[PDB]
């Protein structure tokens, strides 16, 4: 279908630059990458610090850039523990200029298991949209250091 064939567009010129991780009450850094976590098709590895799991909220900066326009941006995030769903998160970015690189950033903010469970056993499953059009799924494994 054209929906298909689009979607397809969309990935293709897509490319996650950066991202970073930072404590929302206090802004220090606590993580950052330069690998394209949005990559289809292979496990992606993380390691975050445990003190992360002590935040009350996690402020996220992402950089990406985008071949083609899109009309409304956003992500699905599911945390799965063992293969179960803790928890879902949905993030909007809107409208996305074609050959534009944007920042985004967005506020994350249950008991939390200990690090030293949860670590390893943590995927976080994100899927791409443009509106209601799934352009990609990918997915990470979290280790706490
Ligand atoms: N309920 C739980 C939720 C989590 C997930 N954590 C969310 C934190 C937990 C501490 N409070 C603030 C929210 S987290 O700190 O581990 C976290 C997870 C994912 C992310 S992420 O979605 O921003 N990102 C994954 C990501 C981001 C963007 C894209 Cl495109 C793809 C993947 C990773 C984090 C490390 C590398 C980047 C950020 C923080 C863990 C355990 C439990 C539990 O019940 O025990």
């Amino acid at each position: 279908s054209a929906k298909d064939e689009r979607a397809r567009e969309i990935l293709r010129g897509f490319k996650l630059n950066w991202m970073n991780l930072r404590d929302a009450e206090t802004g220090k850094i606590l993580w950052q990458g330069t690998e394209d976590l949005s990559v289809p098709g292979v496990e992606h590895e993380a390691r975050v610090p445990k003190k992360i799991l002590k935040c009350k909220a996690v402020s996220r900066e992402l950089n990406f850039s985008s071949t083609e326009q899109m009309e409304k941006f956003r992500l699905e995030q599911k945390v799965y523990f063992k293969g179960q769903c803790l928890e879902e998160w949905f993030f909007e970015f809107g409208f996305v200029i074609p050959n534009s690189t944007n920042t985004w950033q967005s506020l994350i903010e249950s008991q939390m298991m200990p690090a030293s469970v949860l670590t390893g056993n943590v995927i976080i499953e994100t899927k791409f949209f443009d509106d209601d059009l799934l352009v990609s799924t990918s997915r990470v494994r979290l280790f706490y250091v």
